[PDB]
């Protein structure tokens, strides 16, 4: 956000996490890989927010996890963890949602 370059690097969803964990506590995020009959479960921890997601792929495993985290933020009116821009309600949701879709092109 500070620089246009950041917008470009925002190509991946993990960029939002790296910036969120950093701008909030200047600390890196925590990931965990589980092996269960269901497949693989990703555990994401962020200071006070912790989320988990089950998936059959590694790429989709983290993506789903990083999303659950962001959601908890909006609920606590703290979407500004890194500065998620949302002129309106749907803008905040829709904005993030696009960060996931833009994963490809």
């Amino acid at each position: 956000n500070r620089t246009d370059l950041e917008m470009f690097l925002k190509k991946t969803p993990l960029m939002v996490l790296e910036e969120a964990a950093k701008a909030v506590y200047q600390k890196t995020p925590t990931w965990g890989t589980v092996e269960l009959p269901e497949g693989f479960e990703m555990t994401l921890i962020l200071n006070e927010i912790t989320v988990k997601g089950q998936a059959t792929s590694k790429k989709a495993a983290r993506q789903k996890a990083a999303v659950e985290y962001l959601r908890k933020v909006v609920e606590k009116g703290k979407h500004e963890i890194f500065f998620i821009p949302g002129t309106t309600k749907e803008e905040a949701l829709s904005n993030i949602d696009q960060i996931s879709d833009k994963a490809e092109e």
